[PDB]
């Protein structure tokens, strides 16, 4: 039970920034999604991290094209969720550098599933929006560990923080799924673009 008082203290705070966090991500998610240059840079840069993760941007890109890929596999089950967590773990053996990105990937996998498995389909999106605001905010100042613990957190059920700071953004929850709607083929694109890249550099 609990978190530890740097978690604490991050959801404090984005509960006090909420409508600027909640916003300035549901904007930057529609702004990509009707962006194709923003999608080619994406994916360039992310193609980059593979052979080199020294660079933070290059992993950041990484990162946000992986986040955009998984919802495929979560949609999908058991099988497919386990396939991707095998390529995260191939992804990870790669350096130092891209097992820490591997492993917060991992921890988000993990999260989703338990939410869909235990909430209804309102509460889950809700849930959702709410604890990436809280994992945006930690990235934002650099603070990975806090960022994973969040994830954890959900992991175990501790659903209610998250929960409790989006219930007054519901439409914006909504509006987000619509627009993950619109990337179904961006994702499935960009994921057998990266396992092939992975496999190059193995
Ligand atoms: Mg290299
Ligand atoms: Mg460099």
């Amino acid at each position: 039970s609990g978190m530890r008082e740097r978690v604490e203290e991050a959801l404090r705070r984005a509960k006090e920034r909420r409508e600027e966090i909640i916003g300035k991500y549901l904007e930057w998610a529609k702004t990509f999604a009707n962006n194709p240059e923003l999608q080619k840079e994406i994916n360039e840069r992310a193609l980059k991290a593979i052979k080199d993760p020294s660079d933070e941007k290059d992993l950041k890109a990484l990162g946000i094209a992986l986040a955009i890929g998984m919802k495929g596999p979560i949609e999908l089950g058991e099988e497919a969720v386990e396939e991707l967590l095998g390529l995260l773990e191939r992804l990870g053996k790669l350096s130092e550098k891209h097992a820490e990105l591997a492993d917060f990937l991992k921890a988000l996998v993990q999260a989703y599933m338990t939410l869909k498995k235990t909430l209804s389909e309102e509460e889950y999106r809700v849930t959702y929006l709410g604890m990436i605001a809280v994992v945006l905010l930690a990235l934002s100042e650099g603070d990975y560990d806090t960022a994973k613990a969040a994830l954890e957190l959900v992991v175990e059920g501790d659903y209610e923080p998250f929960l409790e700071l989006a219930e007054p953004y519901a439409e914006e929850a909504k509006e987000a799924w619509e627009i993950n709607k619109k990337l179904v083929e961006y994702g499935l694109k960009v994921l057998e673009k990266m396992k092939e890249a992975i496999k190059e550099v193995e």
